[PDB]
């Protein structure tokens, strides 16, 4: 019951679903070598961070993965997703008049392999009780884009939603698992929800299938990002574009409330200030 | 100066630099995504190492490296040139040390030394001493004058007396890219450089050989089993778990009741 119908449509329309349904399926939105090039940037990272011989150390059981700081570890991250035109135009008709900028708050690849735990649904926005708080009519917050990196079936625990449970009057109830559609996802296929959607990833009862996923996680402006970007190196910041830097917190916010600036330094844009071409 | 030597040139002609010389350049000897998986499985354990500090170490590199467990303790490269610079006589060989470097901003420029002065008896022997140290100096990031690269001077492994270090202007710079790796022996003169800039560290990957006969720096049962059991049987010998084979003694070194020590102890024949 969630609607893909998503190549010919207009963007307009794609946030139009996402006011209505708090849930969206984006057909064809990654070119299958665009999804080749991510997975064969993304596998060196992370099979360096999780090696299967462990003298016990923290733990064996390993059904999770996942990875952030993704800027300073991919290049097509750094320029083709941070700059995708769709994602951009979706997430300036999703903040709308009142809001004006936005910045990435979390960008983070995600695997569960065979015997993954199903769960608990819940809402994202949980993590902000004073906006939590004022369940479906608060304002918008998070903008969460998830881009398949492999097959997502409801048999490795393809994401369930619960449509129009971003406008529920209390955040208290999260729903149930009767009223929750599965997402089916295919090559690059992302799925956009809001932060006040009711979700839950699935489980994975295969033995041999491992579920992949890229989450871009959107903040308005004045909603303090989840990842702190600047340890990425100065060659990395000043090869991305400007509009990506702001994506990464590295130049001003322009809110339209304040329209003189936010994140500056002496009143003046940052990323210039540390070094960045105007 | 130093000589650079790989692509089409054998290892046989690298242990010959290396006799000659006592310092020898391998160009592009490790891939850059090699570099790249070590600087990444690396990382993670230099930021958790503990006025600011400009030196920086880390080694027990087996227990907290799987690319140093299986590329480059068992490369061939490294493993034909100790069978030549050891020779006939010796047989058998293992590492003493491996460790990895980081020197940033600030260092100061090094003395030159000849590492196998912490042996005197070896030591006071000169140029005529047996050989005992081979490094492996591999470079994970470049390796500049304006960082620091390490000096040499060539031929001052076969000096007459090792109380005679140099001078300084007898020492060549050893330039490196990347994955570049550098072989010396512990009777000849270096000296770490200065690093002057204000935003570069300098990180190196040190593999120290000894012979047979020779006690490792490192002890490395305190490795987990786990790891060890995942290693070839010649990484396991080379971390001092299994037992020495010298021409001298054919019948092996470093036993459990006269018998091999990794079988000993557990693991697999
Ligand atoms: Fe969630
Ligand atoms: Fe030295």
């Amino acid at each position: 019951a969630i609607r893909h119908a998503n190549k010919a449509t207009s963007s307009d329309e794609i946030v139009q679903i996402l006011e209505e349904d708090g849930v969206v399926i984006v057909e064809s939105f990654l070119s299958s070598d665009l999804v080749q090039k991510l997975n064969d940037e993304l596998d060196p990272h992370l099979a360096a961070l999780y090696d299967p011989v462990s003298g016990e150390s923290a733990y064996h059981p390993v059904t999770t993965k996942q990875m952030n700081d993704l800027p300073a570890r991919s290049q097509t991250f750094r320029q083709d997703l941070l700059n995708n035109t769709l994602i951009h135009k979706v997430c300036e008709g999703f903040y709308g008049p009142t809001v004006g900028d936005y910045w990435m708050s979390h960008g983070g690849v995600l695997e569960r392999g065979p015997g993954t735990p199903i769960q608990s649904l819940h809402r994202d926005e949980a993590v902000f009780p004073a906006i939590h708080s004022l369940s479906g009519s608060g304002p918008p917050v998070m903008l969460h884009f998830f881009i398949a990196l492999s097959d997502f079936t409801a048999e490795n625990g393809a994401t369930q939603f619960i449509p129009g449970s971003h406008k529920w009057a209390d955040f208290n109830d999260n729903g149930t698992r009767d009223q929750a559609v599965t997402a089916i996802l295919k090559a690059g296929e992302m799925v956009i929800f809001t932060g006040k959607t009711v979700h839950c990833g699935g489980a994975n009862s295969t033995k041999d299938s491992v579920r992949r996923a890229l989450g871009m996680n959107f903040h308005p402006w004045y909603v303090t990002p989840y990842e702190n970007f600047y340890n990425t190196p100065r060659e990395v910041v000043e090869s991305m574009t400007p509009l990506a830097q702001r994506m990464i917190g590295w130049r001003t916010l322009h809110p339209h409330s304040h329209s003189f600036g936010w994140w500056l330094i002496r009143n003046a844009e940052a990323g210039q200030a540390l070094g960045l071409k105007p």
